Formats: C-alpha cells, sequence, structure tokens
RNA sequence: CCUAUAUUCAAUUACACAACCAUGCAAGAAGAGACAAGUCGUAACAAGGUAAGCAUACUGGAAAGUGUGCUUGGAUUACC
C-alpha cells in the first residue's frame, strides 16, 4: 500500500547527552539523505531548517 | 378444703427509624516527585560582579525586585 505518496522526513536532536555531540551528528545524517535522494533521482523539498548555536541542527 | 389439690395472666405505650461514618466510583481542579541535556533568562557560591539572609508588605514571564527593623551563617587586609 501507499508507495505513491509524498513522504515528509523529520530529523531532531536527541536528548541523552550534553554538548553538541548529538546536535552536530544530526547535520551529518540529514545531508546523507539529501545526497541519497539525488542518487535515487528523487525530489528534495526543504520545509523547515533550524540551525543550532554550536554549528548543528536542532530540528 | 373426711387423705389432698385445681386454675389464670399480656405485651403495649410516647417518639425516633440514614442523620451519620466507612469503603468503592466520578464530571473535574490543584500540588509533589522523576529522568533529560529542549525553549527563555542568570537568581546563588569569589565584595557572583546590586554582601547574603529572616519576619512582613507590595510588585513581575520566571528566577526574583524593592521598603521597614533585625542577624553575620560577609569584608573593611588591623603602629591605616
Ligand atoms: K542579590
Ligand atoms: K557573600
Ligand atoms: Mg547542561
Ligand atoms: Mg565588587
Ligand atoms: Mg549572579
Ligand atoms: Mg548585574
Ligand atoms: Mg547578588
Ligand atoms: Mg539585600
Ligand atoms: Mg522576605
Ligand atoms: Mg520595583
Ligand atoms: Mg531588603
Ligand atoms: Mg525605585
Ligand atoms: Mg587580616
Amino acid at each position: 500500500k501507499y508507495d505513491k505518496n509524498d513522504v515528509i522526513l523529520e530529523v531532531t536532536a536527541g536528548r541523552t547527552t550534553g554538548g553538541d555531540i548529538c546536535q552536530q551528528f544530526t547535520r551529518e545524517i540529514f545531508d546523507m539523505y539529501q545526497n541519497y535522494s539525488c542518487y535515487k533521482h528523487w525530489q528534495f523539498e526543504l520545509l523547515n531548517y533550524t540551525p543550532a548555536d554550536y554549528g548543528g541542527l536542532h530540528h
């Protein structure tokens, strides 16, 4: 079923450790899927992008 | 009633009678604790950058802010 509906991918910053170790890691995997979409010839549409203070992605 | 002995007895009345408390459930309200790292600010510990704090009053998103009196669980480094 489905497989022909646009899918929204949401990434956040896990709350398990202090610092930016989790926030910085969020940026890397977010760009992983963005480059992956080009490999699969998909279409990427940015909806929300909130950078963190210490060079990261809050959500 | 010349030895002797037989028989009966009841429940009513005036008024109170779920107030009351226990247990269980509930439309819903409020508090406390928890890890965790999110948003907002930096109150406290150094004269914490306005010395802190108690009683009480008033005020503000939030720590708290300010007045009056009191405490040193602050200092004035000591022929200055
Ligand atoms: K103060
Ligand atoms: K002090
Ligand atoms: Mg922290
Ligand atoms: Mg000073
Ligand atoms: Mg301070
Ligand atoms: Mg200040
Ligand atoms: Mg102060
Ligand atoms: Mg004071
Ligand atoms: Mg007071
Ligand atoms: Mg004032
Ligand atoms: Mg005062
Ligand atoms: Mg004034
Ligand atoms: Mg001395």
